[PDB]
């Protein structure tokens, strides 16, 4: 197993949605297929929402993010193992944009 720190690069893509970037993290040691995606919000810790990705995406784009809430996001990859390099990214949203801009 070869895994290393975090690899997720969030942004404002358009709106309350957030692109966060899966950087290729050391693999395991075999290709991974696909990427399991999981996030919550902050506020309440007793469900977990379920994202799946190609392997090949390497990004993905979440909606419905309101801006005085935030939320905790999981990504794991995998592989032939089934799971490795796993990523625990957290932030929390900004308030209402006043420029309407970023």
């Amino acid at each position: 197993r070869e895994p290393s720190p975090p690899s997720i690069h969030g942004q404002p893509s358009s709106g309350k949605s957030f692109k966060l970037s899966i950087t290729k993290q050391d693999d395991g040691g075999a290709p991974i297929l696909e990427y399991i995606v999981k996030y919550r919000s902050k506020d309440k810790e007793d469900q977990w929402l379920e994202k799946k990705v190609q392997g090949n995406k390497d990004h993905i784009i979440l909606e419905h993010l309101q801006w005085t809430m935030g939320y905790e996001v999981q990504i794991t990859a995998a592989n032939r193992l089934g799971y490795s390099e796993p990523t625990v990214y957290e932030f929390s949203m900004p308030p209402k944009p006043n420029i309407i801009k970023d």
